[PDB]
């Protein structure tokens, strides 16, 4: 229609079960910048296991837009429902 919501996969550097995180933008971006931002993420390593809606870089490429990961990264899997066999 006009612009598309940026959504890409960035590398997450750390021991947190997963390896990469799906990130999205708060505001619509032109598809030409979707590639451009993904290029940035290709040199970028997120090292924070966080909840959904976490801002990695605000004003990416100095645009005024927010890039947020919407996947929940479980770094330490501490489940205390079961004991242990």
């Amino acid at each position: 229609m006009h612009k598309d919501i940026f959504t890409s996969v960035v590398r997450v550097r750390g021991s947190k079960k997963y390896n990469v995180v799906p990130v999205k933008s708060n505001k619509p971006v032109e598809i030409s910048k979707w590639i451009d931002f993904s290029n940035v993420l290709s040199r970028l390593y997120v090292g924070v296991p966080t909840k959904s809606g976490n801002v990695v870089c605000k004003n990416i490429m100095n645009t005024g837009v927010d890039i947020i990961c919407t996947k929940n990264l479980p770094k330490d899997s501490l489940e205390h429902h079961h004991h242990h066999h």
